[PDB]
């Protein structure tokens, strides 16, 4: 019917950590009142308002369906916070008073002219000053393939509808040779919407005729309404100097944001874009000064080749290697021991973020050798560059979730509730801390809606043991085969319960 | 001030070869009424108007600026036969009659919807039944990335500075792309670096107007064709061959995309994988059945050209001998292109290397090339043309022309060119860019360096090639601005100078002599 989404980058959590990054100075978020344009269902601010019970929250949407499901998924997890209303966004007064922290995600595109004003407009008088907005769009010249793409699919229909397809297996078939004048490319616009799901080709290159704007058009409109650009949700695209370092020189020498940005859409071929906003009276520093940087929780997340016991860390002559989310190949290695001190704490911390002086402090405890501010000078050198590159997670303050078992695990009741409701093709989605969405297996949905923290480590083991004995789950053991027996089943429902807890663990899924 | 240009594919003798190529029959070219909206100054009506003394013409333009202009160039060239007057093309209708050939160049694309469709109607009511229509214009998708490029231009001409102002910031923008784009980049970029790179090419006059001027905007093929069968028009076809031909894709495409049998289609899709930029589009008057079929039976009937230099001479080479592997050249670049083996390729195409802008008929090709060795039969030399050649005359290595054109391939001992061409080498397009622009008998512009531009207007058929090898030493040994060809001297010597002026102005004729610039 209509897909439930939560997106981190939406969050009014992170938000604050984009704004208390660049100087501004954020609302509290205890008693934060959030809006959100486009509400939809509404699923966007449930965890939110789950989180600070003294944070009230206001959605709106046009489509009085929606409105109403959402108020029953609201009513079903006791969540009393959150209000939603069915409205257009040109009734706007004000009332209703003014929010820390506004959301749009792209309804911006997807609307006419007038009520496309009119957003940044009630981003001008429903936003408190020191508030954040957010409004989320697309982009030229990235716009323009995209375009072209739903035009081509859209000029032949022979019935599927998703024969388009057949025009893209076409395609990838068709062209063949011509080298590389523009064929290189092209294939790869082609060849990339094979990927995602039948509802998104469906859904953009079909639609619903939504259209993409400039960036200076985009934040000019935002001019003139009073706001200014505090930045992008994605860090990484802010970021500059993958180009050769001529180019980036002349670049920094103009020390405009909104050419350098608008300029670094067409070399990337830009396509979407998150942009905050903020009044045009508060300035904004863009300099990155470290002494305001100990003071964020970070998170980065590797693992070792070897562990610390059997490796000694004042050896020189070891190369030890890390591993980043996924992969080999290990990026980054070393060597110094200085390194090799800091990174193993950023990997004992996975996903339970810490102060980064405090990442100096324990990467000095952990091995005493030399001075603290050592640790801190290499940790401010080459850092924050992977900080920069989204290598490295922010926050303040920390979120709520913990990286340790309370042997009576418990959840949050969002992602307890989510557990109920399937929209199951590969696995059920469900909402951590952070407002992300994380996959999960069913028999993880089955040990994870059993957490309210009632149940110990064997109480779920239990209910697991009867759902693979008896209807429900099933289960096999290598190498194929199984269907297994009553004494080998348990170990193995005692592994697969170690394992689910670890990344539930891991995924800030663990409140308590 | 203006741009003074002209194009081969606007000649109304090449209009009506498009036509006599797919089964029509456009009007007669000797009392030929042709017509020209946006003439501008209108140079592009006069090699026409003083080839055909009979053939009356008439250009329109909205700047009456550019129309006295024009009307000031065609009395210093003592034509009668055009005229050109201001009007808007709204006011066109009907009064001035009805037209053999109309040509539209580059205004449907700069101009509004009204005027837009305006042009087409107005194709309707003056156009002879069996006349042809031109209408030129940007088109989608390829006009989305080179608009994008004049977006980053307009934009950062702006605060990227120094100096002074439009083009030059403009170049400095190219460049600085190109700079910003390393190897450290290749998933896209190659695209936008092959096409902004390729805007360091073509010219200060063509970028200041595209890329700078005003506002101009494409369209999607499919909806101009849609905006002229609503207008009572049809599509002809497109004045680029080697355009509307098909057949790079693997068969398995290829295939699959002839079985529809719709035009329009299997064009269109071709402007999507292709990215084409703009169109040059040809119409008619319905009611006239077209025919796609290319028989060979009504390609005998076209003078062609094959533009080659050989790399064997035929003197020191044998003909029939089968264990020999010839190259020759197509025109100026230098790549060997074919090979033969067979003694009747090397029969025809050494016919069609001495005839090198000189448009025959195949059947004539066969005969010549029969002359030329006598071994087997006629129907076989008109049979090695109908296997592979056609083929060659698609993909625009092969020139077809009806009523071959007013030039000559010799050199009468008292060389002879246009009064237009003479006229031309007095003004600009400058500069030795590259060399001076001149209008041959086909339409075409040909560059010729400034030594050249004084042997070319020196040739009224008085002067004998002595004395032009003299009045060229006097311009060198005189006030000079002097330039030279390879060796290395370019200086002083007069016994060297002497046969060195012999050399160049040779080349320099033969040059006239191949670009159709020789009228006698
Ligand atoms: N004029 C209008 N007033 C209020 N809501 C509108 C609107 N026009 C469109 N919308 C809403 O904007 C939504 C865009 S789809 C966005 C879904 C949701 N924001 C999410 O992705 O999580 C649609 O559901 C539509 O109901
Ligand atoms: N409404 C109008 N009526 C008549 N001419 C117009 C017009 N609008 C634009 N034009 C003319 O169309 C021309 C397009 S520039 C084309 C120049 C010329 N056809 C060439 O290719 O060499 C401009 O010179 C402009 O004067």
């Amino acid at each position: 019917p209509y897909p439930p989404f939560t997106f981190s980058y939406t969050y009014p959590p992170y938000l604050r950590t984009i704004g208390k990054l660049f100087g501004l100075n954020p609302p509290l978020l205890e008693t934060a009142k959030v809006l959100d344009i486009g509400c939809g269902i509404g699923v966007n601010l449930l965890n939110f308002a789950e989180t600070y019970p003294k944070s009230q929250s206001l959605g709106v949407d046009l489509s009085k369906t929606q409105i109403e499901l959402g108020k029953k998924t609201i009513s079903d997890a006791k969540i009393n916070n959150v209000e939603l209303k069915a409205l257009s966004i040109l009734d706007l007064d004000e009332s209703y008073g003014k929010f820390d922290y506004i959301v749009c995600h792209g309804v911006y595109s997807w609307v006419s002219q007038e009520v496309q004003d009119k957003i940044l407009e009630v981003l001008n008088k429903l936003l408190n000053p020191n508030g954040i907005a957010f409004v989320s769009y697309n982009t030229l010249p990235g716009w323009n393939m995209q375009n072209t793409i739903r035009e081509m699919m859209m000029f032949h229909s022979h019935d599927k509808l998703q024969q388009a397809r057949l025009l893209l297996k076409f395609i990838n078939d068709s062209l063949g040779n011509s080298t590389t004048p523009y064929a290189n490319f092209l294939r790869d616009e082609a060849k990339l919407i094979s990927t995602y799901d039948d509802s998104y080709v469906l859904h953009e290159y079909l639609g619903e005729i939504n259209t993409g704007t400039y960036f200076h058009q985009f934040i000019e409109k935002a001019q003139k309404n009073h706001l200014n650009y505090l930045g992008d949700t994605s860090i990484a695209a802010m970021f500059i100097g993958n180009l050769p370092t001529k180019a980036a020189s002349k670049l920094q020498a103009i020390n405009d944001i909104v050419c350098t940005e608008q300029y670094m859409d067409f070399i990337t071929n830009r396509k979407f874009r998150s942009t905050l906003l903020c009044h045009q009276n508060i300035p904004i520093n863009r300099k990155i000064e470290f002494d305001n940087l100990k003071d964020f929780y970070t998170t980065f997340n590797i693992r070792p080749i070897s562990p610390e016991n059997k490796i000694d860390l004042n050896n020189e002559q070891e190369n030890i290697s890390f591993y980043y989310e996924n992969l080999p190949e290990p990026f980054i290695s070393t060597t110094s021991a200085i390194m090799k001190a800091i990174l193993y704490v950023y990997a004992e911390n996975i996903s339970n973020p810490i102060r980064l002086e405090q990442v100096a402090k324990e990467a000095f405890k952990k091995l005493g050798k030399y001075r603290l501010q050592d640790f801190l000078a290499t940790l401010e050198q080459h850092f924050i560059t992977l900080i920069f590159q989204g290598y490295l997670k922010i926050f303040e303050t920390k979120p709520h979730a913990i990286a340790t078992i309370t042997e009576k695990p418990k959840t949050s009741q969002f992602a307890r509730y989510q557990a109920k409701h399937a929209h199951f093709t590969n696995m059920f989605s469900i909402t951590n801390r952070l407002n992300d969405m994380i996959g999960i297996p069913i028999h993880e949905k089955y040990i994870l809606e059993m957490l309210d923290g009632t149940h110990n480590i064997d109480d779920i083991k239990k209910s697991i043991i009867e759902k693979i004995n008896s209807k429900l789950l099933t289960a096999c053991d290598n190498k194929g085969q199984v269907v297994t027996d009553p004494k080998l089943l348990k170990e193995f429902v005692d592994y697969v319960v170690a394992v689910s807890l670890e990344k539930f663990r891991i995924n800030y899924l663990l409140v308590g």
